[PDB]
């Protein structure tokens, strides 16, 4: 049976910032394993592990292993009972403590910890079950960084050594017993607890994650203890892009000898990773820059050509975003395509690259259109977002059907030609390879597209050095099946493994200062409305939206007409078309100031998607919901559909719609769902409250909005921080025709809320009112708890209902 | 062990039974926590450090106790066994529920939806230990609903036994039951030896009045009397309106004899019964020859009977501004009292109909001390009209104010009789009603009656004679009479809280607020409190806020201190009205946005609760800087002061020093270290107020650009327009700090005390304070993030570098 505990990882950190806590989190985020961080005091209790029937975390990780061992007797017995009952394993790290004695028996453990050791010459012991998967690896010779290290000693089946190292001193650990041999034994720096007795399996790391081999063994520990409910594939896809072909300063371009060395090294790599190809990024304009030795390089590249893969930059090699006009981008692409055909450099590849490694950001719709039109490229790639790093942080997204992949750095950068400039000298190259960012990128990302340059190539041949040494190091210490995918199938595989990648969320370019600077100035995050009026619909959401709009500072957004009266941009085409199409709608905000913009969609509340999607792009935004008795709101929706005179609302009475069960036809069930689901007000507000700050969220009494709208409008202006408040008692009037309050216009004219909503209806049936009162009883009880916990006011009708039992 | 705290699982707080359960727990005044029992939901962690959160657990609905997930059920049962936490459970009759069902996990069968009659207490149970054994409660128990319990076990002992309404026994009688119906158990005790936890199960809902009585006894029994409510009850009977009333009001000869005879019968019940006679001179001798003979007999009482004045004037202090006119009316009534020879010593009076009690006028309290020297007074209205239980006496101006109780006659209405609620409503408050509950739950009861009342149905005499008889039949409490002044001293000895005056706005009473003029405004009370801690730059923020013309500062008492220190100071004790006079009175047309700044308020425990009671709306603002630089700035402030301790020792010598340090050295240590606390103090404000209510400023930013901090403050206050403080502030290099820019480019800097430039604290003291504040700065970062306020720049820097 499936583990009761979820694939979720519980990570006990000393603090988030703290170096080991951040390294643990960075591995979980890269793996895109789901996790929850808690700060674990030793004293502090463990969070309620279970959620009914299931353990929260299949796996538990203690950054500070002393926080796990030092527990109160009650919380310790509770956690141990959970670990045995659910089979949750524990990963623990030890840090040497100055205060702590060097040698100590671990709490609860027979195990002995010997701390503050220099170590050297680390080896993997095949014996321990932990990393069979990793090949027995070469001995990592030389000095392991850090005095700090802890080694583990115990004799039992319980404890199997995984990593074994020597002390720096030739002499063994001092005051060794007779039993210990003259020669020092290799000391265990990582141990696996079978944990049969405990009932839980553990993996204990002597030293910090920072030491690069601990990051490798930590990935294996998470995989083992989880039960590998989800595992990271052995399989790794590598693409190497050589940007700036026919581009660069003289000498950057490969000479005849450099082009031969590129071809020969491709053939050496291929053995490692099969069907190794090189993907050559070219700019025409730059091309034939070269002199006679560089032009002989260009000739050898084309003699290569059929083998090698090819993609365009711009002849201009300008970033496409800059070029707002799509025809100018398409013309630059068509020139580079003509050169490729003349060359014979394969059109077939149907690959293209953002020029200047840019234009991908901020996402330019004209670039995506021009790429389909001229090159038909399904796939592209970008470093840029959200930033350069985390590498892990960025994930591929799909937009307009084009699959966008995350680009990775060697650590060589365009800006700095020279390795030397790169701080930290030769040891910094070794550090990125062992436990470095480039090593971690291959360890954690199933797919890695490495950016290099031709210009880089004419040089040290640092590109050849880097990849030849990386592949050798990976083969010595880990077993990965290295593959290359043709970029289009690789992208399809990427967005199959990550669903989320498939459906991207994209930040406005503004947020990153450099993305905002590429992006046109006018577009702003601010431009999208600060405030979202989420519903539920038939709140009388259109009346609130109309009355809010009035305040001059406060400006409403221009609804998509097509989608509906309600803007419905999120659900509607507008998102799909893109954020940029919606912003274009918006006029550039006034120069003097930008207006406090707001929108109102029913759809936002109704959709699950809309709350999470809105909170990701504008977490800033104030969120506003309006709750009235859910029966009167259901009846007002039924009377709205009848006004619509849609066939279902004409056919079925409100009582026949709600009563109808599964029997009801799909249209009757859709009407039932629109009556009842939005009824759910507590369930829907809880989703918004899980995303949005309490201050961020305002829950209005919709009874009060109907009976005195001006009191509700004063609460809304305060909640928005609108610059000016409005006395809505002076600007609103009761329209007897409507039977509701409306905006007062000069001349005493009234601008009522939309007729369709709140359309005049017959009295609600008493039997339908009684039926809906009983149907909503438990929903109204949970709404009262939620609003009290918010501190938000409960609806006046809900307080009255919950005071009298009747 | 387990704390006295009670965990109460309600279906809902709101619901009627949930509120009745809570009202009994509150009247008992035992500490409790209400949770809505989730069927699904887990219980909150019961235990803390090895102690149980609640010694006792109560399930309003027993289905909330039985429905658990297997994990949370096993957790709760393990807690109950390990700590001996008892469980009280009630059944609710349910249509859905079967008429007969076995309770889950226990043998005890439930038979539901029964009429019942003729309830008795099983002889084992006292039931109330104190009380004499109760007679069979004859007649019909209300409600179909009832559940009876059946089981064979040592575990289950019957406490209450009743009969079915029908002669025939309840259908599906068990084998155990005989052909004749057994007396069926409506309340059972589970010894819970086997279970490990003792339980008490009540068949029917709390609402039925006898369940409230048995519930008080259940709490007393199961506790182990860890918490108990005193046996002892103090009763005073005030007869208002002596020699007052319309003709015919004055008592008849035979009614006055019956009053005297009944006083002598009551005395037997409780010794040294006294009646306390409230008189108006002016009205006196209204009566004709038979009423004047009543007035004569009243005065023949006089020595025996206790006496108190109602004003001859019956003026309300609101009406006359002048205190001298009130004091003269009081002096005339005092002269009449002496001529009677009515004892001075009691020195007790009450306002007629609590007239002019409120709104509190300072002149009334002054005149009362001056003319009548009354330690004690009483009022019905307060603290709140209801619940009566809610009402607690308070102390103000040294006078002890006691809660008055109704028999149910209402002064407020001209006639209670005339106005509906009827004769049956008086009988209902006496039987298990509000008047009975008032004596049951309130350790001290002052009952208001009237001489005029007597002339009447003599419903007052009926009500109290029947109430006392009913209390004596069914309960035992030790009834006592305490003279009102000693009774008040005893009251405020038993609760400190009452003694500590409760400060409330007039706002609560709409009619009292209306008496008060419009001019008094919210604005006049400082909307904004800058709580500290001090030397954050709270005085700079206060000065720059005041600077905005819309925003007006209060005027610090010269004498009191630079800071108002209202709350801390005595003046707070002096009163809210003295403070409202103090800040300028807002124009009638418009009221200014007033603010004050006291260092104390943030630091003090007292200040959070005191500010939240009076504001309560008011905005609260605190300023946090690196707590080490704030401690060093306080040390350098005391040196400037040249306080002898701060001059003698360096900051490191002050903090290292232990008990060796003298009281002055420890006071300087505390002023350096405590305010460092910022997360601990902000958590108390965050437990009371909305995020909007509270603003936490980055004090490093206020020092380095004050104008950025002033923009955040104006936004937080909701000032209509912000003002650019980058144009009105300037950095004064001499000061080393930002100051107000004046025309001419002159700077108006912070006072001498702060803003002094001194050479930085020593590296060893900085390292020591960094390590000392590490865990405080970590908790501050959590709290500010949860607030949603950003952590200070200095706090982010401090928390990133572990070293």
């Amino acid at each position: 049976t499936p583990s009761r505990t979820d694939p979720l990882v519980l990570v006990f950190v000393e603090s988030l910032y703290s170096q080991l806590g951040q390294e643990v989190v960075a591995i979980l985020e890269s793996s895109r394993f789901k996790y929850r961080t808690e700060i674990a005091p030793g004293k502090g209790d463990m969070p309620t592990l279970t959620d009914k029937g299931r353990g929260r975390f299949a796996l538990i990780i203690y950054e500070n292993i002393l926080k796990y061992v030092n527990l109160d007797a009650w919380n310790r017995e509770l956690l141990d009972k959970y670990c045995v009952a659910y089979g949750v394993g524990i990963i623990g790290f030890f840090k040497a403590n100055e205060n702590s004695l060097l040698s100590a028996q671990l709490k609860g453990f027979p195990l002995f910890l010997h701390s503050n050791l220099g170590l050297k010459d680390c080896s993997i012991n095949p014996k321990s079950p932990l990393l069979y998967v990793t090949r027995p690896s070469e001995v990592e010779k030389g000095v392991l960084p850090g005095e700090d290290w802890t080694v583990f000693q115990s004799n039992h089946s319980t404890y199997e050594p995984v990593l074994l190292a020597k002390t720096r001193s030739s002499e063994s650990i001092p005051h060794l017993g007779a039993d210990a041999g003259l020669h020092a034994a290799l000391h265990a720096t990582v141990v696996q607890d079978l944990g049969l007795h405990d009932g839980i399996q553990r993996v204990l790391f002597g030293n910090n994650l920072n030491f690069w081999l601990h990051k490798l063994v930590f990935v294996d520990a998470v995989a083992f203890l989880t039960g590998k409910r989800l595992s990271l594939p052995l399989d790794r896809y590598i693409l190497v892009d050589i940007d700036d072909i026919f581009v660069g300063k003289e000498g950057t371009r490969m000479k005849v000898e450099d082009v031969k060395a590129l071809f020969d090294t491709q053939n050496e790599l291929r053995a490692h990773i099969p069907n190794f190809t090189f993907n050559l990024g070219y700019s025409g304009k730059f091309f034939h820059t070269g002199t006679n030795a560089e032009d002989a390089g260009d000739d050898l590249l084309l003699s290569y050509v059929k083998e090698f893969w090819w993609f365009p930059h711009m002849w201009s090699h300008m970033q496409p975003h800059l070029f707002h006009n799509q025809s100018v981008l398409a013309e630059q692409m068509a020139l580079n395509k003509k050169f490729a055909v003349e060359h014979g450099i394969p059109t077939d590849m149907g690959y293209a690259v953002a020029p200047h490694h840019s234009g991908v950001y901020p996402v330019h719709v004209q670039l995506y259109e021009a790429w389909k039109q001229v090159w038909s490229i399904r796939v592209t790639s970008t470093e840029e977002y959200p930033h350069l790093k985390p590498a892990r942080y960025r994930r591929g997204f799909i937009h307009n059907g084009i699959m966008v992949l995350p680009r990775q750095t060697c650590g060589l950068f365009t800006h700095t030609i020279f390795y030397n400039e790169y701080p930290g000298g030769s040891s910094e190259l070794d550090k990125i390879i062992n436990g470095g960012e480039l090593f971690l990128t291959v360890l954690l990302n199933p797919i890695s597209i490495f950016m290099t340059h031709l210009s880089n190539y004419g040089n040290d041949r640092l590109g050849l050095y880097t990849f030849k040494h990386l592949v050798r190091f990976l083969h010595s210490w880990t077993n990965l099946r290295l593959q290359t995918l043709p970029p289009v199938q690789l992208a399809q595989k990427y967005f199959q493994i990550f669903s989320e990648e498939k459906d991207p969320l994209w930040q406005d370019p503004c947020e990153d200062k450099r993305h905002k600077d590429i992006w046109s100035k006018e577009k702003t995050c601010d431009r999208f409305p600060k405030l979202l009026i989420i519903g539920p619909q038939k709140t009388g959401t259109t009346a609130l939206y109309l009355f809010l709009g009035m305040h001059p500072d406060l400006s409403s957004n221009y609804p998509s007409s097509e989608t509906f009266e309600e803007i419905q941009f999120f659900n509607g085409h507008n998102y799909h078309k893109g954020i940029d199409w919606y912003m274009e709608f918006f006029p550039i905000p006034s120069n003097t100031t930008s207006d406090f913009y707001f929108e109102k969609s029913a759809n936002y509340f109704d959709s699950e998607v809309a709350p999470r999607r809105a909170a990701a792009l504008l977490p800033k935004a104030k969120v506003l919901t309006i709750l009235i008795n859910p029966a009167d709101r259901a009846y007002s929706w039924y009377q709205h559909q009848r006004a619509h005179d849609d066939p279902v609302a004409l056919k079925y009475t409100f009582h026949e719609v709600i009563t109808a069960g599964s029997d009801a036809s799909s249209k009757l069930r859709a009407l039932q769902n629109r009556c009842l689901v939005p009824g759910w007000y507590a369930t829907h507000i809880e989703r918004w409250l899980s995303a949005y700050h309490a201050n961020q969220i305002l829950v209005l009494d919709g009874k009060l909005l109907r009976t005195e709208p001006a009191k509700v409008m004063d609460m809304v202006q305060k909640f928005l921080g609108v610059t000016n408040t409005i006395d809505y008692h002076k600007t609103l009037a009761f329209d007897p025709k409507k039977g509701f309050w409306c905006q007062l216009l000069e001349g005493g004219k009234t601008k009522c809320l939309g007729k369709s909503k709140g359309r005049k209806y017959p009295e609600m049936d008493l039997d339908s009112r009684a039926f809906l009162k009983d149907y909503y009883r438990d929903h109204n009880i949970e709404l009262s708890k939620l609003l009290y916990k918010m501190g938000q006011t409960l609806p006046t009708w809900l307080r009255e209902d919950l005071q009298n039992t009747r």
